[PDB]
């Protein structure tokens, strides 16, 4: 790599997080959720610490069969599953939507699902059940209301659970020692497995269970003030929510484009890129999007990426113009993979206070599977913050389903655990 521009770089920093920063966001998280699982704050706490009721033992036993139903893109699995003693038994079969479907109300889509599961009801001999179903990935609604305009089949349809704890379940299905789920894509969540001690907004003592943290709120009462730069605070006055999900800001795929986009004018008005001339599509918000973040970071060295990233933006760069843009990419990435870990470690180590704990944590989302290092330094991060323990990440796969159907059979227990 060559000598870098001193004044750009000078710009640039102001993107790092040192250690210290990122012990003192971690602490202020941990405090947060503390708020979140008493009793007497948790109405006016930000970080909420919602108890999922999926708990570290077995419940609902009196489910044996139900449906999964796994929405794609142009498809849809419908699948059966039987648990048994768990011994997790299943059949399915792939439907194609056609384009008449497809392109009609959302309605005479969810027409045309339901009569494929009353096709594959019948192939199986089971429309005399009323069997529960969940949704894997207001469909809900979609699918309630389709069932009962259908009138011949009898069938319940189950409250999803959050995607956080659908990652750390289907992770679950392939690696026992997961207890925390987590997304980092368009927003960013997390969830993981709590002492039933801790969270009081249940009672009970004995064993654990999933809380979602919903941690995007975090910053509400400034916690994250002195880290904010001017790009953050221009993003949050611009926002649908200003003042809201401030932590979800410094992170989530929804702002991460438009944080570079002002970090290249901020660089433009220095005169210190695009020689002090930005085009028209750079000074439109939502312009720069953060799949393009991904994609200059992708760039071999050839600069080929990037000089055609900025050419859709009627930007005609030099090679100088292209690796600044890298540069500002990196550094908008590299703070959000600290501020993320900054979060987990915070939960990992407060975990550990009751257990080297040896954990696996579950992790899916655009942004970390997508974006080209993001997951390592994430991955970096995360585990120099959290000392005497070690940390597996997994991405869930489940390439046969299962995993996929064990989030199903879970919704379905609890909803019958609840009325
Ligand atoms: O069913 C569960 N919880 C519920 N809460 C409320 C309901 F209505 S249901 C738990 C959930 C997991 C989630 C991840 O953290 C650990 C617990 N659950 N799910 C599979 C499983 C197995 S298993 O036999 O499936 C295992 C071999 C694969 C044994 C023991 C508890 C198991
Ligand atoms: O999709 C990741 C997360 O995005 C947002 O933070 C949502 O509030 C949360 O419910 C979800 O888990």
């Amino acid at each position: 790599l060559p000598q870098p521009n001193s004044q750009v770089e000078q710009i640039l920093a102001e993107f790092q997080l040192q250690e210290e920063d990122l012990k003192k966001v971690m602490r202020r998280m941990q405090k947060e959720m503390d708020r979140g699982l008493r009793l007497e704050t948790h109405e006016e706490a930000s970080v909420k610490m919602l108890p999922t009721y999926v708990r570290s033992t077995p419940e609902g036993s009196e489910v044996g069969d139900f449906l999964s139903l796994d929405l794609g893109g142009t498809n849809f699995r419908v699948m059966l599953v039987k648990v048994g003693e768990w011994s997790v038994k299943t059949k399915h079969q792939m439907y194609s939507i056609p384009e008449d479907a497809m392109t009609g109300t959302a309605e005479m889509l969810f027409d045309y699902i339901s009569e494929c599961i009353s096709d594959f009801l019948d192939k199986h001999q089971m429309k005399h059940k009323k069997l529960p179903l969940g949704f894997t990935f207001n469909v809900v609604g979609l699918l309630r209301d389709a069932i009962k305009r259908r009138g011949d089949f009898e069938m319940d349809v189950v409250a999803m659970v959050n995607d956080t704890v659908a990652t750390m379940i289907s992770c679950y299905y392939e690696d026992h020692q997961c207890e925390v789920g987590m997304i980092v894509g368009t927003g960013c969540n997390a969830c993981y497995m709590e002492e039933m001690q801790n969270v009081e907004l249940v009672e009970g003592d004995e064993g654990r269970m999933c809380v979602n943290t919903e941690w995007g709120a975090f910053g509400d009462s400034g916690e994250l003030d002195e880290f904010l730069l001017e790009y953050d605070r221009l993003v949050d006055e611009s926002s649908a929510n200003p003042g809201q999900q401030l932590y979800e800001k410094l992170i989530g795929g929804k702002y991460m484009g438009e944080l570079v986009r002002l970090v290249l004018l901020r660089l433009v008005d220095e005169n210190l890129l695009f020689h002090g001339e930005a085009s028209e599509q750079l000074r439109t918000r939502g312009a720069f999007e953060t799949r393009f973040v991904s994609q200059v970071e992708s760039d071999t060295g050839d600069r080929k990426q990037i000089y055609n990233i900025l050419s859709t933006l009627g930007l005609r760069p030099s090679t100088t113009d292209c690796d600044i843009v890298r540069r500002a990419c990196e550094s908008v990435s590299t703070r959000a993979a600290h501020m993320c870990s900054a979060g987990l470690a915070g939960v990992i180590n407060r975990m550990r206070e009751s257990r080297v704990m040896r954990i696996t944590v579950g992790v899916d989302g655009s942004v970390y599977k997508l974006h080209p290092s993001f997951k390592e330094r994430f991955h970096a991060s995360v585990r120099r913050l959290t000392p005497s323990c070690e940390i597996t990440f997994i991405e869930s796969e489940e390439g046969s389903g299962r995993g996929a159907a064990l989030v199903s059979a879970v919704a379905c227990k609890k909803a019958c655990m609840l009325g």
